[PDB]
């Protein structure tokens, strides 16, 4: 996940006036009657138990990880409009590899520090492998894999993942390329 893109990334394509205003329209409905202006509700905040009746939301497990990840606020921890607008935008599998990763990684990455540790780590490789599953379950496969990794280009030694064991943990694991497909 480079940071060069990011850049055009910051600016917006994937979101037009035709996709937040129909997305208004359902979701103004949703809101209250005294809830019709989404004019003044925009700078209100959208409580969790108004998401989980989301479909759109509640068929991702990530129902809690997906506002939050989404959410562009401090606390990190409520469903705003604008944080909406980019949510059924970039919920589709539209969005670039690299797009998809940086919606990823956080995903993965609760403490959203930049790097997974031992345990964080192996969230990411049981996620893609397949939550509640017998699929491989976590083995030392984990340990093994971001070792030689490591060997391959890093000096740092942190004993986590970031940049470099991010081209590679991907780029490494095939098979893991299904999963990590649409992953949200
Ligand atoms: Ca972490
Ligand atoms: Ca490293």
């Amino acid at each position: 996940l480079s940071k060069e893109l990011l850049a055009e990334y910051q600016d917006l394509t994937f979101l037009t006036k035709q996709e937040i205003l129909l997305a208004h329209r359902r979701f103004c409905e949703l809101l209250p009657q005294e809830q019709r202006s989404v004019e003044s509700s925009l700078r209100a905040q959208v409580p969790f138990e108004q998401i989980l009746s989301l479909p759109e939301l509640k068929a991702n497990p990530f129902k809690e990880r997906i506002c939050r990840v989404f959410s562009t606020s401090p606390a990190k921890d409520s469903l705003s409009f604008e944080d909406f607008l980019d949510l059924l935008s970039v919920f589709s599998d539209t969005a670039t590899p690299d797009i998809k990763s940086h919606y990823a990684f956080r995903i993965f990455d609760f403490d959203d520090d930049g790097t997974l540790n031992r345990e964080d780590l192996s969230r990411l490789v049981n996620c893609l492998t397949g939550e509640g599953e017998d699929t491989r379950l976590s083995a030392s496969e984990m340990k093994q894999l971001i070792d030689n990794i490591l060997e391959e280009s890093d000096i740092d030694r942190d004993g986590t993942i970031n940049l470099s064991e991010f081209q590679h943990v991907i780029s490494r694991s095939p098979d893991f390329a299904s999963s990590f497909k649409i992953v949200l």
